[PDB]
């Protein structure tokens, strides 16, 4: 009866955008797998924080399905996600089964690369707008968190808490999100 | 001409409270050392995120001095900090040379254990108030970030960004803090 989340962690990911959702989601009782794109080895994030993944993406792929697939940002991390065929397969499968896909900051640009969710309203970091909108395949929003159908996006490191709580609310409901939020000492 | 920060990372630390200041401080151009209390080996944080430190605390101690010493929270992490004699020595030395000491959430309780900064105004997580105030050695504040002399404290994971930016402002000035803040997409 336990919901499952997959967080895909590539070299150059924004480490704040990785840790905050993982932590919050685990506070909500979600089983999170931090899966390394290139293998089980430690991953050097954008600001040189080094994180050990829980599993390789190859192994984690075999223990699906997941109720949410989470794509952190960071410019080089998103580029590594956008180039990976394994990511493409994971995302395409998640879309077909109508599971949730969540991406923050530069992360949403991997959706474009992999032709995921065309027609949806999305947001990105302001600096990633032009790239996400190449071709006019999505509609852009400036909301800090945006959710259209099964596609949940958010704008940057400073929206990381709102993004994570939106995942909790989608998976476990508003009451659980409100319970996990109170001890965090968020402003609004 | 480069400012230096020491972040002390113990088993059970709040990983969000660790990564957010490290990342922000490095965006501000500060040289940060993430030093592991028990050695160079990877550290299992409170929500099972595993971080590789930059150095052991023993090695990092020898490459001082630091313009700020940073104590993350998490209940078990703060307890490990409060029990460590190496922490006591580092903190006592930082106080004597009038350098900045920054602690968030449960972290401030290590100050009490090590008899650091008595008489100062401090804040903690609400759940750590009674412990911090045993003896009446400090004055309590409910401000989200509190700074009294060389002691900077903050309340919880959701104040992590304000706490980090206050460190930047103290070390590098208000203009640098404002420049690092804008790309983060914080609300206020």
């Amino acid at each position: 009866a336990s919901k499952r989340a997959l967080v895909i962690l590539a070299k150059g990911a924004e480490e704040m955008e990785t840790v905050i959702p993982v932590d919050v989601m685990r506070r909500a009782g979600i089983k999170v797998t931090v899966a390394g794109l290139a293998g089980k080895d430690p991953v050097q994030c954008s600001r040189d924080v080094v994180i050990c993944p829980d599993a390789s993406l190859e192994d984690a792929k075999k223990e699906g399905p997941y109720d949410v697939v989470v794509l952190p940002g960071g410019n080089l991390g998103a580029q590594n996600l956008s180039e990976s065929a394994a990511v493409k397969e994971i995302l395409k499968e998640q879309e077909n089964r109508k599971g949730l896909i969540a991406a923050i900051c530069a992360g949403p640009t991997a959706l474009l690369a992999h032709e995921i969710g065309f027609g949806s309203k999305v947001t990105t970091h302001p600096l990633a707008k032009d790239k996400m909108m190449n071709g006019g395949h999505y509609t852009y929003s400036e909301n800090r968190v945006e959710k259209d159908g099964l596609i949940l996006t958010s704008r940057g490191p400073g929206t990381s808490f709102e993004f994570a709580l939106a995942i909790v609310e989608a998976l476990n409901g508003k009451e659980v999100a409100a319970q996990v939020k109170a001890p965090l000492v968020l402003k609004d």
